[PDB]
């Protein structure tokens, strides 16, 4: 088996091309680069520069105004390296220019994430309980980190995670070995998460990955709604060590009352 | 903005003084020293000496008699450095003298914690679902540690946490930088926790803190009851990344079936 | 008190012998070696050799065929050192010979685990809610690790955990000090877990242990069903820091929707 991380054009997938290859990739690797999805180094520059400007030239007062009262990294500024997070609502923006630039950037990320997830579902003949569109109108989280192992091995609990980033620190398990994941100015890196594995009945792999040890990274988590419902027996069938009584359960029943993005 | 950790007299607060300054502190810093609350180095000496005596001169048999069958550090003796924990009931005391001394010490800590939390609620015009007194008649946990980073950065999930302690190891984020928190023989240190943030609708900050690397520390967590109820949309509004279906939820729905005191 | 890790013959226990000594051990130590339970170095050789052969001579393709889409270590092969896991159903076997050998090995482990747990319940006069047999027909997990501190201090959340293994790395807290736990070709090592503490009302200790830093170890967790029910007030009485509203709760209510095997 070739341990090369493949690349797929979103447009070609939506045209019904490379279906066998796509299904194979999802099952055996669970990761791939995605082109023709409206996201490149171009649509990233604007957002990157303005947030970097904020991280470097923003005053403690300005940063305070966009910092949540609890340091959860859900919205606004966070000092972990620095981070800026946002979602579909309840956002914290430092300026009008910043808001316009980041709202557009977030929208493009959310659109691309839903589109590729839509293809993952179609290629596996998966109809989520409640329908595809209700499943995809969810609870995304975008996190931009600035770093002027650096992250332990783990897998994502998202449906899919889109990464842009800017030495190759990011590595993922492929074929049984850690493969480097360099940036592609013309594409976005896609990691399938445990929810893709769960909703498709085990047809999709959620690969482990980590960051080895100055750069920036944009991570977009497409996460299901709390009421997303699934089959308990089926979950057991593909590796989930669930402690759920009954035949069906929700994302909330499984993970709890607070979103958990990664797992070791 | 001045990054000085302020001090407030509990008596003066209860008199309606320094309200604007108190509200400001709660919002921008989330920590402060508290005087005139019935807790000083005097009321600590008795408890400290007797527990230290136990840690140093107690036999393995005597320690066994006050050690829980599961090493949870909820009640009795624990060997992590050593620790002694207690609550409102189901306690484990090694001697009659010990029980009298620590029951009085616990009562003073619980009274002071409820009193300052009462002021936090009043200064923010907060009426918890179910009322103030039902909210404050809760599930406190007192932990005394003896140490004859030493603790990773985190925030507390309590309403408020009171610390006495005895080189300055304790540090908290203030103004965007770690500020030392030395002991005050005449005051107790108060950290606001995530529940203060939650119940007040985001009017209170839960500051991150840690312990840098021989001394003793008394930590009192004022924790809500499992059935404490709050608004889900409001929680989302102040930074909580909740995965809760519906409009209202309980502490148990959010955190789960076991108390969690801190979060990184 | 003697800090020696005792040994009990399962057959002698089932005959009503050494009851006081057994109860004492369960209360003060929570661990012991078990002989005459159908498990020795003999019944381990076959399984060990064949899995070692797989770990060393198995191709990436063969390992892939028995690897779950999510890296949970619940079933099949896992590359953490390597590991092979199995349960009562939904298993992944690389060959017919492997399946026959490991199914028999698993059955012997499950039978021995239920038998000793049955004795733990009898010696403490414990009748689980719903009855003994329903409690023991549960959700076991067997994990075989190959290692051609190595594990932080923790306690198990199982009813009981059986260990075989093959310098003494394994250590447990006994009498207030870490005692080495060498292998016994004629016996299996038994650690009592938090569920034994819980179901017996605090009559059984769940000892902390860890692995100091090439060998193999077989760990069998006898875990309760999600619907196992217990008394909340009683749980509080023996050290469990539960945040459960009401008088009764289930394992799922306490731990959540995913099994958790250990706790620090
Ligand atoms: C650091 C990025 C690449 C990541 O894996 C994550 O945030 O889950
Ligand atoms: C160590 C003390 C100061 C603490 O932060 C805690 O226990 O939460
Ligand atoms: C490593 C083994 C002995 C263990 O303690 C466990 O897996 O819980
Ligand atoms: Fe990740
Ligand atoms: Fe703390
Ligand atoms: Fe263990």
């Amino acid at each position: 088996m070739d341990t090369t991380v493949p690349t797929f054009s979103l447009a070609e997938l939506q045209q019904g091309l490379h279906q066998d290859e796509f299904r194979r990739c999802l099952r055996d690797k669970g990761l791939f680069y995605l082109t023709d999805c409206g996201l490149t180094d171009t649509e990233l520059k604007s957002a990157k520069d303005i947030v970097i400007d904020f991280f470097e030239h923003g005053s403690e007062a300005e940063k305070r105004a966009v910092t949540s009262p609890v340091p959860t990294m859900r919205r606004g500024f966070t000092g972990l390296s620095m981070c800026y997070s946002m979602g579909t609502a309840d956002n914290l923006f430092p300026s009008g220019d910043f808001e316009r630039i980041w709202t557009q950037y977030f929208d493009r990320q959310y659109t691309a994430s839903r589109a590729v997830a839509r293809e993952v579902l179609r290629a596996t003949g998966t109809e989520p309980d409640g329908g595809v569109e209700a499943f995809l109108d969810c609870e995304p989280l975008l996190r931009f980190r600035y770093f002027p192992l650096r992250m332990a091995p783990h897998y994502d609990l998202s449906m899919v995670t889109l990464i842009q980033q800017t030495f190759v620190s990011l590595q993922a398990e492929v074929g049984g070995a850690f493969t480097d994941l360099p940036y592609r100015p013309d594409a976005v890196l896609v990691f399938c998460g445990a929810i893709a594995t769960l909703v498709t009945g085990g047809q999709v792999k959620a690969p482990r990955h980590h960051v080895a040890a100055s750069q920036t990274s944009s991570v977009f988590f497409l996460r299901p709604n709390a009421d997303f419902t699934f089959s308990v027996p089926l979950a057991r069938e593909c590796g989930f060590d669930v402690s759920l009584d009954g035949e069906t359960a929700t994302f909330q029943d499984w993970i709890g009352g607070n979103y958990v993005n990664i797992r070791r």
